[PDB]
């Protein structure tokens, strides 16, 4: 139990207003340890010497554990491959790349809310670019499409899925429609696609080889951000800004339980890292995106990464 301080009390206050937050007097006390908890967390961090810089935001006064149960999987994917079919060409590949840059082939940062579902956004985003790339035409797609529909492939909605299976489903369903059409609801709900309002299809998925993140540095250079999934811990949740990395996170595939998006890539006084689109809003993280080390596998992200080429 700790002595809290009149400076973390006050924060935290306004921490509940920015973040519409209501306790009762005995919940209150055990929020007020958490967000204490990290507040303490943070300036430790941030005291000492680390390539990344913690923040308090949206999670500041949830436990891990807490955390865990509400925003990531619930149970593990089937991550792990023994078959894939991307083949990478040869280097060297560009110093950097950005997406976001080379034009307006990025979308802007979603919310997946209280639900396992940045399979989802992932997946969305993948497709939006490589639309974007091959027609000029950037979309907004249906990820409450893939929350609803998808189980045919091995998905699970808010508990949980994988980008390359969400990119079979839309090939064989024959489409997906626009978050216009089939808007998001951060929840399990009744599969409601229409065949005549689909607006984005796949006609190849890319599965990149276990642990092969070279192939993940050749696609982004090459083709198309890329998606993939890692294992989130604690630290990462309060992540702010620099290049992340951990040494207590796994690399292996039945540890993931994220996924998000590879846009580019680059290096900071000699530590190269990936550019990564996040789906927990623009107000995290770097402006909804994080840096995380490149070329470690790092927290498994080289375990299954995959992404479309478009039906256009
Ligand atoms: C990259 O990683 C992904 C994710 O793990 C792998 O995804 C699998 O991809 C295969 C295709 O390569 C998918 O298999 C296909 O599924 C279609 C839909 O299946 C449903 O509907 C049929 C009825 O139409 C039901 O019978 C079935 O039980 C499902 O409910 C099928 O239409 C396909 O059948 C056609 O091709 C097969 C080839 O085996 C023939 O046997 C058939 O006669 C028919 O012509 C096919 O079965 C599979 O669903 C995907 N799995 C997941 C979990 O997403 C990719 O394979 C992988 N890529 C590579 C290159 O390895
Ligand atoms: C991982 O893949 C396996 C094999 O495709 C899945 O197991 C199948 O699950 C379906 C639906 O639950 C059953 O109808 C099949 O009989 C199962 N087959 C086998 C061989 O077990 C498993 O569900 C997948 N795991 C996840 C988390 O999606």
């Amino acid at each position: 139990e700790l002595c809290v301080n009149s400076l973390e009390k006050f924060h935290f206050k306004s921490w509940m207003s920015k973040h519409r937050k209501t306790y009762s007097t005995e919940e209150y006390h055990h929020r007020l340890q958490t967000f204490a908890s990290n507040w303490r967390k943070i300036n430790a961090h941030n005291n000492g010497n680390h390539t990344f810089k913690m923040a308090l935001n949206q999670f500041s006064d949830m436990s891990f554990a807490e955390i865990k149960h509400k925003y990531l999987w619930s149970e593990p994917q089937n991550c792990s491959a023994t078959k894939s079919n991307y083949l990478r060409g040869t280097g060297p590949y560009p110093p950097s790349v950005d997406w976001r840059k080379k034009g307006n082939f990025v979308s802007p940062v979603k919310n997946q809310g209280a639900c396992g579902s940045c399979w989802t956004f992932s997946t969305t985003g993948a497709l939006e670019s490589a639309i974007a790339i091959a027609t000029g035409k950037m979309l907004s797609l249906a990820e409450q499409q893939l929350v609803d529909c998808a189980q045919d492939f091995n998905n699970h909605g808010c508990q949980g899925g994988l980008p390359s299976q969400a990119f079979e489903y839309i090939l064989y369903n024959k489409g997906i429609m626009g978050e216009d059409t089939y808007p998001y609801q951060g929840k399990d709900g009744y599969c409601k696609f229409q065949p005549g309002k689909a607006i984005g299809f796949v006609k190849d998925v890319a599965n990149i080889t276990i642990y092969d993140e070279e192939a993940m540095v050749e696609a982004v250079a090459l083709y198309n951000p890329v998606s993939f999934a890692f294992e989130v811990t604690q630290d990462f949740m309060m992540y702010r800004t620099g290049i992340y990395s951990s040494t207590s996170c796994h690399k292996t595939p039945d540890k993931v339980n994220h996924a998000v998006l590879a846009v580019g890539y680059g290096e900071k006084n000699g530590i190269p890292y990936w550019i990564v689109k996040n789906s927990w809003g623009p107000q995290w993280g770097m402006n909804g995106y994080f840096l995380i080390e490149r070329g470690k596998n790092m927290c498994g992200l080289a375990a299954c990464a995959s992404y479309p080429i478009p039906l256009v």
